[PDB]
């Protein structure tokens, strides 16, 4: 009996691209159908902010409501480790609940990006696998794409980051392409977006 | 206030190997220090088998004990998809708690195993990454290890399966070894165990 608060970070790709909207999301569950009103107060670094958008209530199968408020964050402030505080208040709730999240603490470290050509054994099939290995980056927030001839490349699949024993992360991306295109020596390119890279961006090409 | 039950499947290698004993493990946490008695009832496909092993209670640091009951499963009884049930009873627990797991149904599919030598740009560091790409298998249950000269290597990290859009799974394994051992021509090997492979087993050797 009593509302509970969970505060979630922006998505990594949203934080690293100027055209997307990173946002912190304050979720409140277990709010009574009796008292269904919640008030949110948001503090960036202490300083209160007023442009947060609240969404409408939606009742769960639990017969309790879930109410959410999302706050847009400035790319830079997130990057520079500013604290985003969510205070919630409900009348079926004795004292306000506060939560604070932020960029992952710790020394950022630059990823190494390697491109691996298809295995000789895969040079059997109509389609081959182009591999991008991204290892040794901190924090785990990152974004990987593929391109060729200045155009995006659609069917790649990327693994989630995996924490290596030294405290950094690695992942792999697999872009599968028609072997006709690979055998022509067309140049494919693995794009990596990460806070620790110069201008937050690096490319690594692959062909022969 | 109140116990909780979590029920986990066997280790994928244990189900695939004639010489291993897969088990289903039913864990109970948040048990009372005043009421430490828990009884288990194990339902295979409905019918009762009574051979399950109950581990003694172990006290956690949050002052609540830890009850484990494990039941060995016959290999094809899991692989054909028969459901395993763990009902848990406790005096500080009003109505019993049931849990059920089973093999993920769907037509199994043979994993492709391709091995990729180090990137050229990594042949300058003292440590090198050997890469096993395992793609196109269903379901996600799989075991991946590494050998060299027939002897197992341990310093690797495997990603968890990732779902492709066609409905299958792929992963990568990153075996790290000193380049002195790569440039000497040692024959490294990544082993993949899966129900859809012939013999539940396959290996790919890589060197030059
Ligand atoms: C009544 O039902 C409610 C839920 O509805 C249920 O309806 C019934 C009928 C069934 O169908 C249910 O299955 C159904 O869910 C219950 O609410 C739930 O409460 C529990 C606990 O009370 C919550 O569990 C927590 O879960 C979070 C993870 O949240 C994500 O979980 C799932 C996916 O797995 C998802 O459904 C959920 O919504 C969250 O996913 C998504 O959340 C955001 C959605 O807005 C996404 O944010 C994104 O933001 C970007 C911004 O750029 C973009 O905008 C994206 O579009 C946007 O979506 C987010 O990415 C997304 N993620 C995923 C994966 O989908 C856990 O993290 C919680 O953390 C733990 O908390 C406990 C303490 O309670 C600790 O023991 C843990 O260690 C951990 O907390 C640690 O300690 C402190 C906190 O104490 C932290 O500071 C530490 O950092 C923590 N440590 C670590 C290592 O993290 C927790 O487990 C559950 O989410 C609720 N369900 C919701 C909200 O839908 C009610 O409880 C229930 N009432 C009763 C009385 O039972
Ligand atoms: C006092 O402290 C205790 C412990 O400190 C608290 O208990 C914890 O409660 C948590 C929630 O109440 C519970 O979280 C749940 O976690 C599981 C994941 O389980 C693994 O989690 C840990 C690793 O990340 C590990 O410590 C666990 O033991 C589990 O790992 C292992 O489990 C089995 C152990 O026997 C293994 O089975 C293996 O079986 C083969 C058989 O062939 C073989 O025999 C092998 O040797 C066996 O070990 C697993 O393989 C092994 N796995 C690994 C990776 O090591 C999640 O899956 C749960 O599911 C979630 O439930 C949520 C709702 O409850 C839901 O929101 C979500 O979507 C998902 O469904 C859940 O998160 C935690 O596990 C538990 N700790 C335990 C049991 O040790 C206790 O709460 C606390 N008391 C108070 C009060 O705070």
């Amino acid at each position: 009996g009593g509302p509970s608060v969970f505060l979630f970070p922006p998505k990594p790709k949203d934080t690293l691209m100027i055209s997307r909207t990173p946002e912190v999301t304050c979720v409140v569950v277990d709010v009574s159908h009796e008292d269904p009103e919640v008030k949110f107060n948001w503090y960036v670094d202490g300083v209160e902010v007023h442009n947060a958008k609240t969404k409408p209530r939606e009742e769960q199968y639990n017969s309790t409501y879930r109410v959410v408020s999302v706050l847009t964050v400035l790319h830079q402030d997130w990057l520079n480790g500013k604290e985003y505080k969510c205070k919630v208040s409900n009348k079926a709730l004795p004292a306000p609940i506060e939560k604070t999240i932020s960029k992952a603490k710790g020394q950022p470290r630059e990823p190494q990006v390697y491109t691996l050509p298809p295995s000789r054994d895969e040079l059997t099939k109509n389609q081959v696998s182009l591999t991008c290995l991204v290892k040794g980056f901190y924090p785990s927030d990152i974004a990987v794409e593929w391109e060729s001839n200045g155009q995006p490349e659609n069917n790649y699949d990327t693994t989630p980051p995996v924490l290596k024993s030294d405290g950094s992360f690695f992942l792999y991306s697999d872009l599968t392409v028609d072997k006709s295109r690979w055998q022509q020596g067309n140049v494919f390119s693995c794009s990596v977006m990460h806070e620790a890279l110069h201008n937050h961006y690096t490319q690594k090409s692959l062909s022969l």
